[PDB]
């Protein structure tokens, strides 16, 4: 069949390219034929395209597991059957424990392989399900989006919408998180995102005013679904924005399918989705790992018997078609610190796209202004409008100054009659003004002919018109070279006529002494 895409809500189910997968609670997921998957799964994701063996190179591929007992041709035929029913069959890239590591330049070969597989099997698109290191390995965050843009454009030439979806684990969807390169580079290209709201334990989000709402909290599941979706579809609470018409809520089919995240009471989902509809932002569907688990068994060999599709198929399909959120995006805006008097260009690094991913950078306007000749904060607001919508974002620009620094102003002792130059070895620097040594003045003098302690005050003048100042003090001690009688020591023994220096004077012992301080023994004592 032909490239078959979905214009309305979706119930997405992954399909295991393997048999008898073990459950987190000891159950079993059989392989199943595609033709047996419930019709209400209108998107079925073949899992997974990956690197099967590094000896075939870096480019991932898909290899049907023959033990499912579908020949290549029969598998093809069953995809065609789904397509004839108006259902989409995507290829899912990655999965758990799949390492993919591509280098800049690999994009052409990756696109070529996606096209080859797509044309051979009749796939309708690709789901990005990179996990763990594969999300950020080498140049993946560049190569995979680059390849996918090529694939999208290739099929657009013939009037076909090759679907692009993604299945990020939700924690990666913070505003600057690991998936954000895939989301931004593919804005306009992707059909919807179905994040995984499972296998993350106690992770979740903080709602100012209700507290922490965790993905494994079964008492607050309605609030979990509502608030995490609300944050995604509006770009609030530190999440990257995924428009509501493009957000599909990914879930485990049952307790065997994922460690945590199963919805015990489907009412919690119905109500959360209704609340999102009530604020004008209905979601685009649900997704599940997996149709195999939905048709699987538990540890007691009891059948799950399609409970997931029973709970959610009709609820999600019995909804109005999606209404596109046509708001444009701005990229590259970050609060920036600028050194006093440096040049600042408010447009550099900032771009914009309409909701279809067309570049509309030239249409960005900025209000506010920065005065780099004055330290302080300056607030800019960037705006762009397209498609009867507007997006705005602020940017704080802080102008700061750095103090210069002196070198070589350290206390020093010099010998009598030596030459002393107060500027020898003395300098000052500043990162933008450069060498400021010629801007140093010296208050005070050293007289090296006269023993004693001389204070010098160094002043540095700098900045505009040399009206900024900083000061540092230096002590220069001039000492004689003259040989003196050895210093008195409290523990030494002296006898008549021994001489000692103490407290600035030379004293002579008049008899035997130990422990008596010169100067403290009066008019007629041992030291004179
Ligand atoms: C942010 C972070 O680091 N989170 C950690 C979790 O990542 C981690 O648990 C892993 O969670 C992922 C994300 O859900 C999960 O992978 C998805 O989930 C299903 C299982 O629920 C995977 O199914 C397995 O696929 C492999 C083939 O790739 C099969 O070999 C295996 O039999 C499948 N298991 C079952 C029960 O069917 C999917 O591949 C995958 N994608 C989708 C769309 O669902 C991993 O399996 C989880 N890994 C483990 C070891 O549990 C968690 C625990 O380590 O820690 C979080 O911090
Ligand atoms: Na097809």
């Amino acid at each position: 069949g032909t490239i078959t895409s979905q214009d309305d809500n979706v119930v997405v189910g992954y399909w295991h390219n393997w048999c008898d997968g073990r459950g987190y609670q000891g159950g079993n997921a059989p392989c199943v034929e595609l033709k047996t998957v419930n019709p209400q799964y209108n998107v079925v994701n073949i899992s997974f395209m990956k690197v099967y063996d590094i000896a075939e190179g870096r480019i991932p591929t898909f290899k049907l597991d023959p033990t499912i007992a579908l020949s290549e041709a029969e598998f093809i035929a069953q995809i065609d059957t789904l397509n004839s029913q108006g259902r989409s069959v995507l290829i899912a890239l990655g999965g758990a424990d799949a390492h993919i590591e591509l280098t800049r330049g690999d994009e052409d070969a990756l696109a070529a392989e996606i096209i080859r597989l797509t044309d051979l099997y009749g796939f309708d698109g690709l789901d990005i399900d990179l996990q763990q290191a594969a999300i950020t390995a080498k140049d993946n965050q560049f190569v995979i989006p680059a390849a996918l843009k090529m694939v999208k454009e290739h099929y657009r030439k013939t009037g076909d919408n090759f679907m692009i979806t993604m299945a990020p684990e939700f924690p990666y969807l913070t505003a600057n998180g690991a998936y954000t390169p895939y989301l931004t580079e593919l804005d306009g290209y992707y059909d919807f995102i179905n994040p995984q709201f499972y296998n993350q334990g106690g992770d979740g989000l903080w709602i100012e005013g209700v507290g922490w709402i965790a993905q494994n909290n079964d008492a607050l599941k309605e609030e979990f679904i509502y608030y995490i979706a609300d944050s995604l579809i509006n770009g609030t609470r530190n999440y990257h924005k995924i428009p509501h018409d493009k957000l599909v809520f990914g879930l485990p089919s049952n307790i065997d399918a994922a460690a945590t995240g199963y919805i015990q009471d489907p009412q919690d989902l119905y109500k959360a989705f209704d609340r999102l509809k009530a604020q004008g932002q209905p979601l685009r569907g649900v997704m599940t790992w997996s149709v195999n688990w939905d048709m699987g068994t538990d540890a007691a060999n009891n059948s799950y018997n399609q409970q997931f599709i029973k709970d959610y198929g009709n609820f999600i399909h019995n909804q109005l078609p999606p209404v596109t959120d046509m708001t444009p995006t701005l990229s590259g805006i970050v609060d920036t610190r600028v050194e006093l008097d440096s040049h600042f260009d408010p447009l550099i690094g900032i771009t914009a796209k309409d909701y279809q991913g067309n570049d509309i950078t030239a249409d960005v306007t900025v209000s506010g202004s920065v005065n780099t000749n004055q330290v302080g904060d300056y607030l800019l607001t960037y705006s762009v409008s397209s498609d009867d919508e507007t997006t705005n974002q602020p940017r704080k620009i802080t102008v700061y100054e750095i103090l210069p620094a002196f070198t070589g102003i350290t206390d020093t002792t010099v010998v009598i009659d030596s030459e002393f130059d107060p500027m020898q070895g003395v300098s000052a620097s500043h990162p933008t003004q450069g060498d400021l040594t010629a801007n140093i003045t010296v208050t005070g003098e050293v007289d090296t002919n006269v023993v004693g302690v001389y204070e010098l005050t160094y002043q540095l003048f700098y900045g505009q018109d040399n009206q900024q100042n900083m000061t540092d003090k230096r002590i220069v001690t001039v000492v004689t070279d003259a040989v003196s009688d050895d210093d008195w020591q409290v523990g030494s023994t002296y006898v008549k006529d021994d001489k000692v220096t103490h407290n600035g004077a030379t004293w002579t012992a008049q008899w035997w002494t130990k422990g008596e301080e010169p100067g403290t023994t009066g008019e007629w004592g041992v030291w004179r």
